[PDB]
């Protein structure tokens, strides 16, 4: 059953993702778990902030950040182009397994269900939902999430795309500078029709 | 694993569903994927509009449309009574497999969890959530979704029912006539306790 | 596949849960289904009210009630400390199987992903979402749901914790005394990274 999961592992020691291009290094831990579920992938995702600049986004009224995930034709993460810098792997306890995936193409968003560059079908490339930031006062602050699958390639090397955008546009920021600690999002689970191996 | 999915296939060429009774033919593509997940079915559903009359619903402030899915005692779609006119089948790549289902009863909503004609238990027959229409300005327009399982049969032939209602009641329509194109809903995933085979 | 589910069974005859400490006995049926899905558990939960005092909560503007689920190191329900008084079991038709679980540890919330007593990681212990009460006028009344995993133990015996809180804080109650019947919540499905066996 371990091969039915493609994931980041649980709570890596170091930030594995540069979600802001304004950062000088990886600025958060992107926790991403993809599970093969029949014709679908169950996708489970959140961020644990690390860098101060990312963590202090909780003091802003308007925020938008995107984890751009690009994969080659074999379903392997293109780390040089992607926000996530650590390739995914199968489940091994609470950690990533060692070597070499590629039933991985089977975890990718279907190019039949989610096309590239098709303006007449562009609405089909989008998934939306809500996750939450737990504020210092323990209230659940709603964060809008938008997932775009495929749709726009960077180059001929990028055969699959998963772009996950967290955003909010509220009357007030969830924190002030004196109350802000770590930007963590609650797990968001979404589903998509998967490519075949 | 292909037999664990019962679905419509991906993006059929022609509309497979008459979701408005006001239409003169099938007016949209109902994409429906049911996956057996332990004691539950994971149900994944959305519509891709085809007919102009259905697509132009995006210019209305108040809209309601329901995909009524009726199945016989073996879990086979009663196409003559249902909004969906194309029987479901197992996964074969991105398409439907050929012949003959019926581990299909195992994909049906449980008559023990979701009874028929039981007013004292009627609240148990309902699932709710939210999906989204991607407007021409790329904003996510929230659409209310209500699923009623079993509860009300058409006749003695209809052993199982899945009624999926999309609706919105807003201060403004998501589109004007000059901006409206295709009514597509983002995938909605819901869960229910499944009947046994 | 029956062993991949840990659940309460469907619609037990008697209330199996004391969700209000103000009740004189079990006051509702907690329907809980946990399904192993790759590295995750798919958790499916709702309540069917039984006692009048619980059912009449629908006449209040502000309500909060929590199902506290505590498990020992083997993943078995500590009924003496928990809101749920009926141990979970595997799937057997629409009912619970007989004897003895414990691939059950594998259904528990990961202590690596969801730590105990770690203030610096506390935001990671929370999941949120929305479910709905179907009011007498058939409108869907939104109920806020908050799940806290692990985080706070009662004693050294409680190795795992799932605390599920339903709440609402609205301008008006969903019912009046003359219209109120049964407090039923629509199924809420959430996901978490699971402990290994």
């Amino acid at each position: 059953d371990n091969i039915n999961t493609l994931w980041t592992g649980v709570n890596p020691t170091e930030a594995n993702c540069q979600i802001m291009n304004s950062s000088e290094s990886n600025d958060c831990k992107l926790i991403l778990t993809l599970v093969k579920t029949g014709a679908l992938v169950t996708a489970f995702v959140y961020v644990i902030g690390v860098s101060n600049n990312f963590n202090m986004l909780t003091t802003h009224r308007n925020i938008n950040f995107t984890a751009e995930l690009f994969f080659d034709s074999t379903g392997n993460l293109l780390t040089r182009l992607s926000s996530l810098k650590t390739p995914l792997n199968h489940k091994s306890g609470q950690n990533m397994a060692t070597g070499a995936i590629t039933n991985a193409k089977g975890f990718m968003p279907s190019t039949t269900a989610y096309p590239f560059n098709d303006n007449s079908r562009e609405k089909e490339n989008y998934i939306y939902g809500t996750c939450y930031y737990t504020a210092s006062d323990r209230t659940a602050f709603p964060i809008d999430i938008s997932v775009m699958l495929n749709r726009r390639a960077i180059n001929d090397e990028t055969s699959y795309c998963i772009r996950i955008t967290w955003s909010w546009n509220t009357g007030d920021a969830p924190e002030v500078q004196t109350s802000a600690t770590t930007l963590v999002t609650s797990p968001f689970t979404f589903y998509y029709i998967r490519e075949d191996d």
